[PDB]
């Protein structure tokens, strides 16, 4: 009825991608447990968490893994769809147009995101083949649900995604806000988009607008700074991140979310992630990283939960410790923020050809932030993509893109660290390829059986 409802249905719509299935767990640690960094503790077999992804052997029937994060991410879009009509429909009792088109972008963005969240992890990388094959289904209005679409391919996804973010940005904040979108949020987020889809001039395009225009209202962390930023809420170069307390959700992010399945626990209980010797011996080139603050032993010492290679190394990642820095159920969810933007310019810049000397200094603006060591930083003779890549690696460690790193370069995924868990063996999951039939998860069963028009992807 009224902008406060609106606002209301607006705010909802954060609070359920903020919550368990969404960003709280499923799609904040997916992207670091496929790739190489980031491994199981233990495996806990079907419909659990974190081992099916990491060993590439989730089911269609997986709830958790599975039915959740794919009904939960199509709530959140059908949310959006009926806030969005119901502004367009004109029947808010509201004059001020600034603000509901203010919400309707804000939704818009949210829309593009959640279908770009599901294209990417239920459809082979757009890389692969210009998006030919088959990504998921595509709603833009409320459910018909008689109706039983189709999947539409990786490509008419992600030209849904782009449309939605880029006709949102004149309708959003300019100013810094707290919690949800702004313009500065949905240009860093078209820049991770238009990177996945090898769009390099278009992500050049998206990320140093938000590096140059700005207007000071983000930083990136000087190395002095590194250590205390984290669990720490809004910190500068946060650009879009979900508000968590212990009151919303109830709870805060819980036992599954990922802040507690990185707890580094007085008793094993959460866990089930930690840090691979593969990490760990990449940030071990540099001693004088910053980010070695991070890693952490386990509190317990002689842990027998551990595998007994990792007992006393530091594979405990200390970036989600909690507001007060023992609760990380606490713990903001930082969405996108300024260190991604930078390195997206700077892979984006070399991948092009072109602005190569611009690129470069990005790279060099993240590594002279985060070591003492002068010669790390990049000339135009050391700078290149494998070095770019390793700077991901070492940033981005948990904040779940590392994976796409790997697909959208069509370069093999390999776990060489010696405590990786044995179930890799028997799950052929040493080595993933970007073209594994396996990176695309299998689309719930409940929708095969449910929908004859809905096909599986292939195994
Ligand atoms: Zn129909
Ligand atoms: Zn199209
Ligand atoms: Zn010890
Ligand atoms: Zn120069
Ligand atoms: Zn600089
Ligand atoms: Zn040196």
């Amino acid at each position: 009825v009224t902008l406060d409802d609106a606002q209301i249905a607006l705010n909802g719509i954060y609070r359920l991608a903020s919550g368990h299935s969404y960003y709280g767990d499923n799609y904040w640690y997916y992207g670091d447990c496929r790739a190489a960094d980031v491994q199981a503790r233990i495996t806990k077999g079907d419909g659990k968490r974190v081992s099916p992804y990491y060993e590439y052997n989730v089911l269609a029937s997986d709830n958790l893994n599975i039915v959740l994060p794919w009904n939960t991410v199509y709530k959140v879009i059908r949310q959006t769809n009926n806030l969005i009509q119901k502004i367009e429909s004109g029947s808010i009792q509201s004059s001020d147009t600034k603000e509901l088109n203010r919400i309707k972008s804000e939704a818009l963005v949210m829309r593009g995101l959640s279908l770009f969240n599901l294209t990417r992890l239920f459809g082979m990388p757009y890389t692969n083949d210009k998006g030919a094959s088959l990504g998921v289904p595509i709603e833009t209005s409320p459910s018909d649900p008689t109706h039983k679409p189709s999947r539409s391919t990786v490509a008419q996804c992600y030209e849904q995604v782009v449309s939605d973010m880029s006709n949102a940005l004149s309708g959003l904040r300019q100013e810094t806000s707290n919690g949800y979108i702004n313009y500065w949020a949905a240009q860093a987020l078209l820049s991770r988009v238009y990177l996945n889809m090898g769009e390099y001039q278009k992500a050049y395009d998206a990320a140093t607008d938000v590096i140059k225009n700005n207007g000071g209202r983000y930083q990136l962390y000087s190395y002095e700074e590194y250590p205390n930023v984290w669990g720490q809420d809004f910190q500068s170069e946060s650009l879009f991140e979900l508000y968590i307390t212990l009151s919303e959700p109830s709870g805060g992010t819980g036992g599954e979310g990922a802040p507690m399945v990185y707890a580094n626990e007085a008793t094993v209980d959460w866990n089930n992630l930690i840090l691979s010797e593969d990490f760990l011996n990449l940030l071990n080139e540099d001693p004088k990283d910053v980010r070695h603050c991070l890693t952490k032993e386990s509190v317990i010492e002689n842990n027998t939960g551990l595998p007994a290679a990792a007992m006393h190394e530091k594979v405990y990642l200390a970036k989600f410790p909690g507001k007060t820095g023992d609760d990380p159920k606490t713990n903001n969810i930082c969405i996108i923020r300024l260190s991604e933007v930078y390195l997206n310019a700077a892979e984006a810049g070399l991948k092009k050809g072109t602005d190569i000397e611009e690129a470069q200094g990005y790279l060099n603006d993240i590594i002279s932030r985060r070591t003492t060591d002068t010669s790390q930083q990049v000339s135009t003779e050391t700078f290149t993509l494998d070095r770019i890549l390793k700077e991901r690696r070492k940033e981005l460690v948990g904040e779940g893109e590392v994976f796409y790193d790997y697909l959208r370069n069509g370069l093999a995924i390999e776990r060489k660290g010696s405590w990786h868990l044995e179930t890799l063996k028997a799950s052929n999951a040493q080595k993933i390829e970007a073209t594994d039939l396996r990176i695309a998860l299998p689309i719930p069963q409940s929708e095969i059986d449910a929908n004859p028009n809905i096909q599986q992807n292939p195994r």
